[PDB]
């Protein structure tokens, strides 16, 4: 819906002062403090205070840990959602490794993970990265480590064959049946702000509700699981013993070799006696300190149901290219300069693709700058050369690294919106809602209505503006016109819609006698004006920018 | 030796300027780009250039991996000395790892390597740290990885008892003797800028001399290095085989066990016949497809050496603070401002402890600085904001943290010293050789001779100096007298110590008639003083520094 803007004065100059103690800007490279006109989509402005993003060379070394930023971890630093998640698949391979570890046969074995590949790729919003320094089992490296192995019940131990000696069945670790059945473990997901924890039995009414198993390390992007019900199949083997009995000379042995027990045949010339044949598989132990005294059976063999819980831990993280952000201000009538980095930064690799700055005129400034058109990014809070805080978020592909796409995410998910871009003139001058009253950076009803400013249409359509939202006011500059003998003014707009001003400042931006500056970079601040004005030579070469402060009267 | 120096004139003014277009500094916290007179200790000035060093906060992740610079690994950037080794040393437990897994009885098996912990300690010079994420040996976390285990001669297999059915002895690994003798593995040295190699056995004549083993990776501070004759004792088992043979009822057994063969008698009951009682320790094997068809013998036990040789690596790093250099300086009528980082920085914890540049007044400057009184160095290579080379030394501990003795400590390994210190004055002007003719940073013969200005007196002994080596001339800045009615003078001595010059300026200090502003910054570059000028108001208070440049005729 339209609304009208009527034009209700025009503000004159109460002073006009020079800025000839600053760094010397060249008209070509444009102002390292005072925005450029054409730069209203890059800022929610609040004064003479220009940020620029620079993203530096980077390779798998520069690394951001997953440490998720939660209510349960509000020292993690990112904001993007991750879910990894895998399983450890049963085959006789990490069967093997599983039965010797939990056996003891070898403390060093231990099966490999098999992580989801697509949860991993998490998107590519962002593509994430499994940290394979983390461990290794023997020569293979791996993002993750299992940290306990819990059998679901007690490991099955089978029977030897008696002792010489003694007499007695001893005992050694089932075999595992290699065509048994394998049964994989259950999903494995990895979380980072809590730790993995089981019901506690004893809950109801017994404290506490749940048992933490095992912890992660956000800090490290550490993440933690539970892998339960690993299976395979063992063989157990049970001696099952048969009666042993003697007979003498002249009594013969059966005619058939003995099935249910074993028979010894004594004589005169061996009174120790000699075994009847008996069937295959039978173990007869003749006790050495009394052979007379010896026990029979079989170790007869048993297949059984081994399970076991799994828990481990994994180290992720994503490619974070170190930025420097440049963040200048007028202030104390000089320019200061303050430069920051975050992370290991070394060479520029080139500008960041995208940037939006909101900022308070004073080297105050909360931005989202990504590197890249999609993927990771950094909200950023920062006082002039001091980093406050900062919490990364990806940027989804499907935004085809769409400036207006972009904004708009960077409004849903952050709140923010480059307020001082919406100003523009056609046949007369217009702005959306949003923009004009610059309070609600996300788009809904009405933030599209269209405030129309009647009284505006001399101005030319090529004109450009950058926006300040400050007290009652949405101060733009650069009303330019066709003829150059008619000098630039500032646009103040009431943010209630209620009407609107010019200011003119031909005098201010007079040089030589029908002849102006132009503005070219514009920014205001608590009730002052600062203009840029480009320069050159009657040749055409670059010279230093022009700087004014103009106060207008209220 | 003492070298009287003339004076020869004094040079007078040919221009003065102003500098007002450049940011406000305080005569409380000094220039951001012109040296105090009172810093000539920390240069070797070649303009109106300021640095100055921060160091940020950090911990154990900000890691400098042991990557030498050498003839051999040009690309490293390490300059500071060191050597670890080590050896495995061989017991019960790291035996059993080295034959489990050379016979292949468990390929995750490895034994723990034993550093020098002296070695690692590196006499601080720095100190060294192992990094212990670089592998893991099950549970046990290790800095070193055993990349190659290579037994000095074939392993040996023992036999095993002949098979039941196929009357064959078998085989299986033999079997380490606990009791045995262990031999520690030689001296293990890591190396990092060339490989592990070992004489070709064909060298004279054919190539190559050597042979590399194994690879060191010194950007990531992995050194390489080869444990020779790790040794232990293992019992083999010869299957000794002693006849067999048969006899039949009615002639009767030995009266005592057969030693040194088997008989077996047969009857009519029992034509397979029975094994007359034979020593303890043979083994009787009848083939069951010819019960008739046995044969009987002994499992020996052999005592024999068992030596390999290893190949590992290890992760080798120390902590390097990041840091932050200011490089501030005049040029085209205005102040260039410029920041650099080294490393992931981010809060400032001080300012360098010791930091000494070298500059040509145009941004270019390589520097020297130790964010500690010992310890991790920086010799870094820079021009404006940008780091073109940095390279890593260590002071050492003997040094105490002592200005004086690093400066020498700089010097000679470096060969940088602060040339803009020299200048001194007691009864006269005075400066060693050293500094005044500003060629050799190195202390030595004639080095320190003294060079002492006739006709100085006059000058205040408390006056401060920072000298200018350019051309044929030693420019410092700051004579002044006990009477302020009196204006500092710039020093220009000949390096030749031929003779010196004043420069009397008090016309272009003169603010007040018989009041002058004194000298507190100074600079000089391409025959141009610069000079800063402290200021306060009436009651006391900091305000901006004064700022001139002047120009001498010569
Ligand atoms: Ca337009
Ligand atoms: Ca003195």
């Amino acid at each position: 819906a339209n609304f009208n803007v009527p034009k209700l004065g025009v503000f004159p100059v109460a002073a006009v002062f020079d800025i000839d103690n600053v760094p010397e800007d060249s008209s070509a490279t444009g102002s390292r403090w005072l925005p450029s006109i054409y730069q209203g989509g890059n800022y929610w402005g609040g004064g003479p205070q220009a940020l620029h993003a620079q993203v530096s060379n980077f390779d798998s070394s520069n690394r951001l840990p997953y440490n998720p930023r939660t209510e349960n971890n509000p020292a993690g630093n990112c904001a993007f959602a991750f879910n990894p998640f895998g399983q450890y698949i049963s085959n006789i391979s990490s069967a093997q490794s599983v039965h010797r570890r939990i056996y003891g046969i070898d403390l060093n074995d231990e099966p490999l993970f098999s992580p989801n590949a697509a949860s991993i790729t998490n998107g590519g919003n962002p593509t994430m990265s499994q940290d394979t320094g983390y461990h290794n089992i023997g020569p293979i490296n791996t993002a993750y480590k299992a940290e306990i192995f819990r059998p679901v019940n007690p490991l099955p131990m089978s029977d030897t064959a008696p002792d010489p000696e003694t007499l007695e069945p001893g005992q050694t670790e089932p075999l595992i049946k290699s065509d048994g059945v394998y049964s994989n473990s259950g999903i494995a997901s990895f979380i980072f702000d809590r730790p993995v924890t089981e019901p506690n039995p004893n809950w109801p009414p017994l404290p506490p509700p749940v048992i933490p198993i095992i912890y992660p390390t956000p800090a490290l992007g550490i993440g933690a699981a539970a892998a339960y019900g690993f299976g395979y199949q063992v063989t157990v083997y049970r001696w099952e013993e048969i009666p042993v009995e003697f007979i003498a000379d002249p009594e013969t042995c059966p005619a058939q070799p003995t099935t249910d027990k074993v028979i010894i045949r004594t004589t005169d010339l061996n009174p120790e006696g000699s075994p009847c044949a008996y069937e295959a598989g039978i173990i007869l132990v003749r006790q050495t300190s009394n052979p007379m005294n010896a026990v029979a059976g079989r170790l007869v063999p048993y297949v059984e149901d081994i399970a076991v819980d799994i828990f481990l831990t994994g180290k992720f993280f994503t490619l974070n290219p170190p930025l420097r952000i440049t963040n200048n201000y007028f202030a104390d009538d000089e320019v200061k300069e303050n430069t920051v980095t975050i992370g290991n930064y070394t060479t520029t690799l080139s500008s960041a693709y995208y940037a939006v700055y909101k900022t308070d005129g004073y080297g105050g400034a909360t931005c989202f700058i990504a590197s890249g058109g999609a993927g990771i990014s950094a909200l950023v809070q920062l006082q002039d050369n001091s980093v406050l805080d900062v919490l990364y978020y990806s940027l989804p592909l499907s935004l085809g690294g769409s400036k207006a796409a972009i904004d708009e995410w960077v409004a849903n998910n952050c709140g923010l919106f480059p307020m001082s871009g919406g100003l523009d003139k056609t046949t007369l001058l217009e702005i959306p809602r949003r923009q004009l009253e610059a309070i609600n950076p996300q788009d809904g009803p009405g933030q599209y209505d269209l405030f129309i400013l009647d009284d505006s249409g001399a101005y030319a359509s090529f004109s450009s503006f950058i926006g300040y939202p400050e007290a009652a006011y949405y101060v733009a500059g650069a009303a330019t016109f066709m003829d150059v003998e008619n000098p630039d003014e500032i646009i103040f707009i009431l943010r209630n819609g209620a009407g609107w001003y010019a200011c003119e400042i031909g005098d201010a931006l007079k040089i030589a006698d029908d002849e102006f500056d132009s503005v070219d970079y514009f920014a205001y601040r608590g009730g002052v004006m600062f203009i840029g004005s480009a320069r050159y030579t009657e040749g055409g070469d670059p010279l230093p920018i022009k700087y004014r402060a103009i106060i207008p009267g209220l």
